[PDB]
């Protein structure tokens, strides 16, 4: 009567994500801002416990779009969680000072430069477990869980190469 479906997706556990916070070390002054979302468990855990300031996940589209909007109402966060729709481009993330990364995409473009320009200096940047070439990550750890592993990369705006 369970797991009937066949093999469906599985998202990490809430620990990789709540490891993810401590690293960036999002304060309940710091606003976080991911693209990774999915359903809001990534901001929906920050806002719930880390008490962010202000919460927002970048996503666009359509039947997980409800989805996220429910998620916020369960935790009963609202006001520090909400959901973005359109373009990563027509919006901008250069207000946040605490940003991640978590995509199933295997290749895709980085556009690491480019958060050099968006984001400022001091800004924290959590990639999933594809560190960034070309870049020099400040904190990199593993968490290993039953037989699996997963890596977290830690990233400064303002000092990259060395």
């Amino acid at each position: 009567m369970s797991y009937v479906p066949h093999v469906p997706y599985v998202p990490t556990p809430e620990k990789v994500v709540r490891r993810m916070l401590e690293i960036a070390k999002v304060s309940q002054d710091d606003i976080v801002y991911a693209l990774g979302c999915g359903d809001g468990r990534i901001i929906i855990t920050a806002a719930k416990d880390f008490n962010v300031k202000k919460a927002v996940g970048v996503e666009i589209n359509d039947e997980r779009i409800r989805e996220a909007l429910a998620n916020i109402e369960k935790n009963g966060v609202t006001g520090r969680a909400s959901i973005v729709k359109g373009n990563f481009f027509e919006v901008d993330i250069s207000e946040a000072t605490v940003v991640t990364m978590f995509l199933l995409t295997n290749v895709n473009e980085m556009l690491k430069p480019k958060l050099e320009k968006e984001l400022k200096p001091g800004t924290r940047v959590v990639s999933h477990e594809f560190e960034i070439r070309g870049w020099n990550p400040k904190e990199v750890i593993k968490v290993e869980d039953g037989n699996m592993n997963h890596t977290v990369y830690l990233y400064v705006i303002g000092e990259h190469k060395a």
